């Protein structure tokens, strides 16, 4: 899994997560922004965190 701060591509003055991303594609992530919805965040709108590790 790789994760990510992300901003929303319709708002957005501050980074989001980091967040685990749930499905990666060409150009976007799927990235959970609610308790009930996902969404494919483009790369622009991503920064790639370190991945953190098992307890």
């Amino acid at each position: 899994t790789h994760w990510y701060y992300f901003k929303l591509p319709g708002l957005s003055r501050q980074w989001k997560g980091p967040q685990e991303a749930l499905q990666e594609a060409a150009g976007a992530a799927l990235i959970p922004v609610s308790a009930s919805s996902a969404q494919w965040i483009p790369w622009r709108l991503l920064k790639r965190a370190a991945c953190p590790r098992p307890v």
